[PDB]
């Protein structure tokens, strides 16, 4: 499953998020994965009420470093394109979350956010992934986009812009291959962890979906093609389960 040349939906998505769905499938694809199961064994999924359609793709897999590794494709009606990753990680090794969320419509990508966010108590990256990414230099784009209140959960190299030309666009994807590189090495060499981090860390995850789960502008997609209840059940058991 993990080919996206079977999917429906990517040969209509925006560029850009076919590119950054191919970097992601690969930086996954030689990894110790395993199918992850998500409720009901959800793969593809459609929906209409009054309004556009929504389809959906999940991919979902696991690694022993990473409880739940999860990429989605969506699409409404012919204008909104939307990809979606999460790498939750296992408390144990206490590794950060890599996520991203690009948004797309036929005039172009409007959003792009990707992060490496941490899970310390204190908010504060581990110090290998600090001097790692200290390294790649602050990159330049034209318009960002400042972040919402509930996005305290974000590192201070959380990404989140409008791309104002091609070149941004591939400057991001670049960036975002770069933070996969970083973190799959740090997953090599991390330890477990005691009971006592196992948990902070726990917690800091706890608090990233919950946060997450604010997102009104997410969740008004859900309801406008599946109705309340099934937004509030996808938002808080498919994209951000509390552990
Ligand atoms: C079904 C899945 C799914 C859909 C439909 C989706 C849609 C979605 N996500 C966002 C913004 C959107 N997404 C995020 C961030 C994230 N969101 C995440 O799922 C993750 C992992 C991050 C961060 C790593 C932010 C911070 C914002 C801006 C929220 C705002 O402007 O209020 C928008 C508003 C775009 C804009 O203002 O230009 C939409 C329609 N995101 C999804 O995940």
């Amino acid at each position: 499953d993990l080919s996206l040349t079977n999917s429906s939906l990517m040969p209509t998505l925006n560029p850009m998020i076919q590119q950054l769905a191919l970097a992601i499938a690969a930086s996954w694809q030689s990894l110790p994965l395993k199918p992850y199961q998500l409720p009901e064994d959800l793969g593809y999924v459609e929906g209409r009420l009054e309004g556009e359609k929504l389809v959906i793709e999940n991919r979902c897999y696991q690694t022993p470093q990473f409880r739940k590794m999860h990429l989605e494709l969506a699409k409404v009606g012919k204008g909104l394109d939307d990809l979606h990753c999460v790498m939750f990680p296992e408390p144990l090794y206490g590794l950060p979350l890599f996520g991203c969320d690009i948004v797309a419509g036929p005039g172009g990508v409007s959003a792009a956010i990707a992060d490496l966010s941490p899970t310390q108590s204190d908010r504060q990256l581990p110090a290998a992934y600090q001097k790692s990414l200290a390294e790649l230099g602050q990159p330049e784009f034209e318009q960002q986009r400042e972040l919402p209140p509930w996005g305290e959960i974000f590192s201070e190299y959380c990404l989140f812009i409008r791309p104002s030309n091609v070149t941004e666009e591939e400057r991001f994807v670049q960036r975002v291959v770069d933070f996969l590189q970083i973190h799959c090495h740090q997953s090599i060499v991390a330890e477990p962890l005691s009971e006592a981090q196992t948990l902070e860390h726990r917690q800091g995850q706890i608090h990233y979906c919950q946060q997450q789960q604010k997102n009104d502008k997410t969740r008004r997609v859900l309801e406008k093609a599946f109705g309340e209840a099934w937004a509030e059940r996808y938002m808080s058991q498919v994209l951000f389960d509390v552990i």
